[PDB]
């Protein structure tokens, strides 16, 4: 038994709401949020801009450091930073930006990062200002991951037509 509430039962292991991943975080305090990050961790926009606000920036100067340090991602990569206020821990994982001509079969090496965990509250990769179809991405998910992962899905309208479409 865990702490998330709301959420409907998609398969053994995937769990779906419509919620904002910034919300969810700070009412569960999950032990692994994910964020939907780029490969120089610039925190601007999207769920990694609303997730770096609710930590009043202080994920961007982690993350800034983490730069300087080990250089960028790469795309379908990931590295483990702290949750801050959100969660104990912060997977950023980079999925592939389907509006900078990145290769879309990198969406599953993006989630693959997702089984090194074995409990994530997490955003559908390459959703929202990332571009992809969020369906495929859905589709993705469920077919990668293997362990147990809570998927915020931000839009009611985006929501309703996943669950509604879910094979
Ligand atoms: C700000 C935000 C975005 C852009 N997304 C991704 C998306 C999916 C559909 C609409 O936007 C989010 N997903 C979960 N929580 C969030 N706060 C967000």
């Amino acid at each position: 038994v865990n702490s998330f509430s709301g959420y409907l039962k998609l398969t053994d292991n995937v769990y779906i709401k419509n919620a904002d991943i910034v919300e969810e975080a700070k009412k569960v305090k999950p032990t692994v949020v994910v964020n939907a990050a780029n490969v120089y961790l610039k925190h601007g926009g999207g769920v990694a801009g609303a997730l770096n606000k609710a930590t009043n920036n202080a994920m961007q100067v982690e993350s800034d450091d983490y730069i300087a340090t080990n250089g960028p991602l790469k795309v379908g990569g990931s590295c483990v930073l702290s949750g801050h206020n959100l969660a104990k821990h912060c997977l950023h994982v980079v999925g592939p930006n389907v509006n900078k001509g990145e290769d879309i079969q990198l969406l599953k090496s993006a989630y693959e990062n997702f089984n090194q965990h074995e409990v994530l509250l997490a955003p559908l990769l390459s959703a929202g200002i990332f571009g992809a179809d969020p369906i495929h991405s859905l589709r993705v998910c469920v077919d990668t991951v293997r362990t147990n992962v809570y998927l915020a899905v931000f839009d009611k309208n985006l929501y309703d037509k996943l669950v509604s479409s879910f094979l």
